[PDB]
Order: structure tokens, then sequence, then C-alpha cells
């Protein structure tokens, strides 16, 4: 196979933008000037190995000239191994096979758990000794290994009696049945046509099927066999027998290439070690529609896989479900890792199923309570108040109710029962606060610091916007960079980001963006539709500390990110002195900043903001409450005045900041907002509590706090 130079393949590779392959990673200079003239005892090069990643910029991995490619290139394919197979401090290790005492192995038939398993299937893979892989084989050795393979296939014992199929003379319509029974490979593989997976093609590739159709033999195709048992349902345990007995024979005729550290050869550094994937075909569409789908199958040990282009057009919601890990244990610890973490998920489909039997459509369905309970307990009751008053007296109470709009206590402390450190549930609407109040009132109570709940959170009271408590702090820019004032509002007859649906997305948008459209003078902007805005856009006005982010795992987990990006914008005037979020965590959030420290301009502007749009539409809003918003942290005012301080450096004692902080009710966050750190000992700090106090109230406690944490400023 003949390549580019192993430099040119570097200089492709690395020039283009959007490759992020671990072979970009690790294909340095230093690799590059070692191994550019060394070739394998097959003839083989390093340039054949990455050639198809210069190519194809989203193939993540290299492939192997041959066999003896990851030992004669180690250096490059140890740390692309390392990495992807997430070997802990590089020390790759495989265990001798083990398919286990086949005899007293069993395990439950997967469609027990909803009967929702199509097809169940396990294969693995073999190199032969000997032999090279595309890059390196001879249009006459590749014959003479095809004919070998298939030669101890026609050895094997009654079940796996069957027929070969070479590839060349086979009827394309033959193929193509085939390939849509999920018995063949395709034909439009990019990665591995670049790789010199197709050299030669068709001679000497074939498929070998049993009598029986449940075992059959892919010889040549991405490597030199491909063994696959599969049937229809749930069958695991007789699926994962008849693959072991016939590769256990196999092994009499074949000598396969191990390696002590790497287990089996494979083309693909993906497959080493056990090369075993065990798969389902399931019908998982509400499992599959939830945020942080991917990481659930993740953390039970299991790969996803889409089945799109595989069915009619109205066919949804079925995946291929598979342990993922491969390289460093026994094939009877890969199986058995997939039956237990598919099983786990098919459950979970079980009880969103039922859990959310008759809910409204688009809305965001949620696992069961307790489910979710169980995995709050990571988290402290010291710190998190979601998990402080989620007593077992509440959760009996209120599981099983629902919302007029379909909102439940489960969706509400999802965030917090997967994002422990996060201390504050997300509701689903309005009347979450009246349906639920048992447990959000005392909750609110305790955040807020009310002191006397026998009264109503005050009417709205903003103040003369004239003659103000505050004004120009005026400083220097040795403290304050920006001073910045924001509310959450809601908007009547909406359901909260966390669960509303597209549609609603849609209709609020339009709502909101049409007031947008009309604010006059100072207040007068572009509005800026998500869908249209362009990456480096949107990340420059995130860094600018203007636009929120979209990479929140507590906002995901809420159920915030749905249908991204439909319904959020961004709206600010000029002089981007004035924004507005769009459906962000709150329906609106509204904002005024401006470099310096004069809050007495900020807030006016706001202020004024906020009525003005409040002309076109009737903000949420009760007696106890005040406004109401998605979190119970942003009730009442709704209100969050900061600056971004730069206090050098009283971070130096984190408790002389702690203890300056706790006596204000003001609350630090990071450089770019909470659950962020701070470089420079920058901190952003606002007033804590929105609730049980007016605007002019709210803003006085932050600029007091700040007025006074400043002031310990030198005379440090
Ligand atoms: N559990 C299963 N049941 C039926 N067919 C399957 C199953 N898992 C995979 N397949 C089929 O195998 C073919 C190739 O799948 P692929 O994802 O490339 O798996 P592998 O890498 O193990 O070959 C496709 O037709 C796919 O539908
Ligand atoms: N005084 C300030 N000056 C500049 N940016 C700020 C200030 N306060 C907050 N921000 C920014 O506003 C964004 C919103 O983050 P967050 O902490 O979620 O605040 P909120 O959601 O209450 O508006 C972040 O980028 C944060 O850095
Ligand atoms: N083809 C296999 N075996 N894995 C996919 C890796 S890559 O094509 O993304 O490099
Ligand atoms: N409502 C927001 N954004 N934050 C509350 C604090 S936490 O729940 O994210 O820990
Ligand atoms: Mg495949
Ligand atoms: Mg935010």
């Amino acid at each position: 196979m003949q390549v580019e130079s192993l430099q040119n393949l570097q200089v492709k590779i690395r020039n283009d933008e959007r490759n992020h392959s671990l072979t970009k990673k690790y294909l340095t200079d230093d690799i590059v000037k070692k191994y550019q003239a060394t070739k394998t005892s097959l003839g083989g090069t390093l340039a054949q190995c990455v050639n198809t990643n210069a190519y194809n910029p989203g193939a993540l991995l290299p492939r192997s000239c041959d066999l003896n490619a990851y030992e004669t290139f180690r250096d490059f394919f140890d740390a692309v191994i390392a990495d992807y197979h997430k070997v802990p401090d590089g020390k790759i290790q495989h265990p001798k096979s083990n398919f286990g005492d086949l005899k007293s192995l069993s395990f439950t038939d997967l469609n027990t758990y909803g009967n929702l398993v199509v097809s169940t299937r396990v294969r693995l893979g073999r190199t032969v000794e000997g032999f090279g892989f595309g890059p390196t084989l001879t249009k006459e050795t590749r014959i003479e290994l095809e004919n070998k393979i298939s030669t101890a296939l026609h050895n094997l014992s009654g079940e796996y009696e069957g027929t070969y199929y070479p590839l060349t003379g086979m009827s394309e319509e033959d193929r193509i049945k085939l390939v849509n029974d999920h018995f063949l490979f395709r034909n439009d593989d990019n990665v591995l046509r670049d790789a010199g997976g197709y050299i030669d093609w068709p001679t000497g590739r074939g498929i070998f099927i049993n009598k029986q159709k449940n075992f059959l033999v892919w010889i040549n195709e991405e490597d030199h066999i491909r063994v696959i048992s599969m049937q229809k349902g749930g069958g695991l345990t007789a699926v994962y027998k008849r693959l072991a007995d016939a590769i256990q024979e196999l092994s009499k005729s074949l000598k396969f290439a191990f390696n002590d550290r790497l287990g089996f050869i494979t083309f693909c550094p993906s497959n080493l070690g056990t090369t075993l994937r065990a798969s389902v075909h399931a019908k998982i569409p509400m499992l599959a529609s939830l945020p942080n789908f991917k990481e659930i199958c993740e953390k039970h040990g299991i790969q996803p896989r889409g089945t799109h282009g595989e069915h009619t057009e109205s066919v949804g919601g079925i995946y291929d479900l598979s342990n993922k890990r491969r390289l460093g244990l026994t094939e009877l610890d890969a199986v058995t890792e997939m039956h237990s973490g598919v099983r786990a998920l098919l459950e979970l489909e079980v009880m969103l199923q039922e859990y959310n039997k008759g809910a409204p459509e688009g809305v965001m369905p949620v696992e069961p309570l307790t489910y979710l309970a169980k995995l709050l307990e990571g988290a402290s009751i010291e710190k998190c108040y979601t998990r402080k008053y989620l007593t077992p007296e509440i959760i009996k109470k209120y599981d099983g109710k629902r919302t007029t709009h379909g909102a439940t206590l489960a969706h509400m402390i999802r965030n917090g029962a997967y994002n422990n450190r996060s201390i504050c549930p997300r509701t689903g609407e309005a009347e979450c606060y009246s349906t639920f109040i048992d447990y959000l009132d005392p909750l609110i109570c305790d955040y807020h610091g009310v002191k006397d709940s026998a009264f109503k959170h005050p009417a709205p009271t903003f103040g003369d916007l004239s003659k103000l408590p505050f004004g120009d702090l005026d400083p220097t820019g040795k403290f304050i960079v920006s001073t910045r004032v924001r509310v959450g509002r809601s908007v009547e007859g909406f359901l909260f980001p966390t669960i509303m649906s597209k549609t609603d997305r849609i209709k609020l948008e339009q709502v909101i963006s049409g007031a947008l459209k009309g604010l006059t003078g100072e207040h007068a902007g572009t509005y800026y539709p998500l869908t249209d805005m362009k990456e480096e856009d949107r990340k420059q006005l995130v860094e600018d500390h203007f636009l929120f982010k979209n990479d929140d795992p507590v906002l995901r987990d809420a159920g915030g990110y749905r249908d991204w990006p439909v319904g959020r914008g961004i709206f600010h005037n000029n002089s981007k002195t004035f924004l507005v979020w769009v459906c962000e965590e709150d329906h609106m959030r509204i904002i005024s900043m401006q470099q310096g420290g004069n809050l007495a301009a900020v807030y006016k502007r706001l202020i004024e903001g906020i009525n003005a749009i409040g002309k076109s539409m009737k903000f949420a809003h009760s007696d106890k409450y005040g406004y109401i918003t998605c979190c119970p942290s942003n009730l009442g005012t709704s209100m969050r005045a900061s600056v971004l301080l730069k206090i050098p450096k009283l971070s130096s004692q984190p408790k002389k900041l702690d203890e300056i902080c706790a006596k204000y009710m003001l609350q630090a966050r990071g450089l770019y907002g909470e659950h962020t750190e701070s470089p420079d000992g920058t901190y952003d700090i606002s007033n804590k509590r929105r609730l049980g106090l007016t605007e002019l109230q709210a803003a006085h406690e932050m600029a007091e706090g700040v007025a006074k944490m400043i002031e310990i400023e030198k005379g440090l």
C-alpha cells in the first residue's frame, strides 16, 4: 500500500482544525523522527497506520499496518491505547482468556425486563499469526489466509455446519438482503478504506453462515475473522455459549495472535483484549430522551449506539446497547458487565414508562422519586437544601402527585440526584410552590433566612429612581471590575425551562422577543435567536460574561437543555449595558451592567427595562413568594446585585472570606458565575437573599456588603 511520507501525513492531520483524534494527539515530532524509516517484520510503516486519520478528521483512532505495529511503534500505540481504554498510569495489562465454566453459566433472558429486546448478538475478532492486514497483504497471501480460515470453519462440529459464501460472484441482491438482515458488513466505510481495508476487493473475502443462521463469520473485512453469534429475543446465555464453543474449537486449527499486554491483537486498537462486544437491540425511547442518557449508560458500563437508517421512517427508540470495556478483563467479565448494565438500563426504561403513564407530550419524562432519592444520598444533608428537606414523610406524601400541567417532585430533585454538590432543586412550574409546599416552603425559609414568616413578601418596591440610597460608588479600578444587577421572571401560563415542551419554547420566545424588539431609547437593541448565532459569536459573548453558558450539567440534568437551542436567545442594546436571556434557567433574565462601580446608573437602567417588558406580559407572582422562578433561591425580588470584586487577597484566608460572607447574607461565586473557580482572587460578590425584603433593600445589603468587604483592603 503506497501512502504519503509520515511527515506529510502529520502536517495534514495537525493543520486540520476539524481533527481531534488520539492520533493527532500523540503523533509527535519526536515520534515522527524516531519511526519514519522503521519497518515491521511484515514490511509495514507508521505512515500506513495513520493514513486514514489524514483523510477522515472524524476518526478517533489509527489502524495497524499489521499485527507487529503495536510492538514496532510502541511509543505511539501505547499512548493511544492507554488513553482510549483509560488505562491507569499506563500500566497496560490483559488477563488470560477466560469464557467461564460454560456448563454452569446462566444469565436471565433480557426480555424479562419489559420485553424490549428485538435481538441479541455477541462478537469476537481474531488475528491469524503470520499474515498482515490490508496495508501489507498481497492479493495472493490474502487468498491463502481466506483458504486457511474457511478450511478450519468447515471442520467445525455439528451446530456450526453451514455454507461459506465468498464475496466474489455473490449477487448484489443477496448481499443487500444480508446487510439489512444484520448478517453482513456494509460497503461504504471510509475510515476502513483509507486504512487499506478494501484493497483487491472483493477477493479473499466472504461470509460463513451455519444452517440454523445464528452463527456467522466474516473473513478479511475489518479483521481476519469476525465471529458472530446472534438470534431474536434476549437469550444471551445461549448466544454467548454458542460463540464461546465455536472460538474454542477454532483455536485448535488456527494460531491467533495474542499479546500479554494487549490480549488478542486486532486491526483497530479499539478492539484489543477480549475483542468482545455483546449487544442487544432494544426499544428504549424514554431512557434515550433523558438529558444525561449517555452518561447513565457509561456509568452502568454500557455504550449506546444509534440504529438510525435501519428501519422505516416512523420507527424510533431502538438502540444498540453493549459493554463498553474490551481491555483488561476476561470475556466472562465483559459479558457479565454487559448483562448487568443492560438489565439495569432496561429496568429503568420499564420504570420510566410506568411512572410517566399519561404525562403531557414533549414534557420531560422523569425517573421515579425513590430512584432519584437514592442517588441524592451521595449529597450532604448539611449543605444540600434539596436533600435536607426530602424526608420520608415528604416522599410518602408527594410520590405519585402531579401539578395541573404535569410537574412532579422527582422532576425538581433530579439535578441534585445527579449532581450531589448542587444544593437547590429546580421546579417545573409556578404551581409547584403550592402543590409541593411542605417540601419547598421550609426549604425557602431556610435558604432566604426568613425570620418572621407571618408576613407577605413586600409588594414590588423599586424606590425613587431619581434619589437612590446608593450612587456611583465611584472607585478607581482597584477592586470592582464591573457592576451588574439582574432579575428572573416567569411568564404566566407557561411551564418552566426545565420540563416545558419545544412548542412551548417557540410560543414563549414569540411573546418575549416581540416585547424586546419594541424596547426604545437606551433599551433599544437587537434580538439574537440562538438558532441563527455562530459558534464564535456565542463563545465571545459568554467569555465576555454577557451570554449564559450551554454546558452546565446541573441545569442539563434538570431538563434545561432539551430541544437545543429552540426558543433560546440573547437581546442587548448596542452598548451591551442592558441584556435579556430568553429561556435559559428561567423564562427571562433581565440584566443591567457596565464597567465601573456606579451601582445607581446600573440599577436605574434595570428597573426601567423591567417595567417596559412587563407591559406586554404578566409576570408570575404570589403574596407569599413574590416573583416566582425555577429555583427557590431566586424568589421574591429575584434580584441579584453584584460586582466582580478583585480581592487580592482576602482569598488567602478563605474563612476570613466566608466569615465576611455569612455575616451579610451575601454569596461568593467564581469569576464566571456559580460552580466556577476564581483566578486572580476575583470574586462574584452578590447579596444572598432575595425574598423577605424589597428591591432597594436587596441592592443596599449588597452595597453595604461590598463597601465593607472592600474596606478590609489596605488595612491588610
Ligand atoms: N443485538 C443485535 N441484534 C441484531 N443485529 C445487531 C445487534 N448488534 C449489532 N447488530 C448488527 O451488526 C451490524 C454491524 O454492527 P456494528 O455496530 O458494526 O457492530 P460490530 O462492530 O460488533 O460489527 C449491523 O447490521 C447491526 O445492526
Ligand atoms: N458583576 C459582574 N460583572 C460581570 N459579569 C458578571 C457579574 N456577575 C455575574 N456575572 C456573569 O453573569 C453570568 C451568569 O452567571 P451566574 O452566576 O449563573 O449568574 P445568574 O444566573 O444569577 O445571572 C456569568 O458569566 C457571570 O460571570
Ligand atoms: N472502527 C472501530 N472499530 N472503531 C471506531 C474508531 S474510529 O473510526 O472513530 O477511529
Ligand atoms: N438556581 C441556580 N442557578 N443555582 C442555585 C444553586 S445550585 O442549585 O446550582 O447549587
Ligand atoms: Mg463494526
Ligand atoms: Mg445562571
